[PDB]
């Protein structure tokens, strides 16, 4: 099993609540909110890449202020998410 | 007083570790090497728009924690790279 | 800070020409802007866009010194910022 | 017919502009270059040509808004000459 998509996206900004990080969370709906047109210009992986990029970012450094499961879980997701998502057919 | 490419990636490794955070300042290291071919694979924007907002969500979550005047500084300059870098010329 | 990028970056010097009366300066610019698509194809963005906007900080700057309207430093400004980022590269 | 290219042509039209009165231009164009130093070692020779040439159009087409200098207009077309065998490829 394993979360994608805007899916992984809520997994995250709802393991932020889990720790107490509501304005993560916000920054979370808020960077979402502007990467919105990216699609539509630039397609769909460079998108991805930014969104999954950025969650890779705070799953990172909040993984050093606490130790759950779920981080390191959730973690390794998105990076998969990132590496499937730059990933090229031919 | 902006900061751009590998550069600004510096200037967010280095208040890593004034920020007592080694371990981040690795991860940092390894995102950009993993970055590698990126841009050789996908092109310059993307690699750029990946490593970027990495390091918005790294910058984005300490500025849960700490509060140094740099953080706010390195956020804004790393928002307005990804801007330029995700805007398209036409 | 409130930054401009790309088109929409282009789009605001002409517009700003234009609450300057400068007209066919603004008229100037599409036509440059036009006559330098393809080379997005042959060089790729970061030339195509280290072009244009160079030639908007040229065109920013020569009013810079015949008018004072603080528009123009706000966005001479950010073209200068927007040429920054596009010329620096990741190594 | 010999033309200016490169440094000379940044010359010409930084003496252009203080055969204007506008020296303070001129001195733009001074730290213009003066910036776009490494960036050749970077991008490569056509890249920051095109750029201090965008730059140099950007401001003999301003310019040419102001005077009726016949200089400006060759001045013009010689930097538009640059560009465009500088953005060209050998393929």
């Amino acid at each position: 099993h394993h979360h994608h998509h805007m899916d992984l996206v809520e997994k995250v900004k709802e393991l932020c609540l889990e720790l107490e990080e509501e304005n993560l969370a916000k920054a979370i709906e808020r960077f979402i909110t502007l990467t919105h047109g990216i699609e539509k210009t630039r397609g769909e992986a460079f998108a991805k890449a930014s969104i999954y990029g950025f969650l890779e970012g705070i799953l990172t450094t909040l993984k050093m202020k606490y130790s759950n499961e779920k981080i390191e879980t959730l973690l390794n997701e998105v990076k998969t998410a990132r590496e499937e998502t730059e990933a090229l057919l031919r």
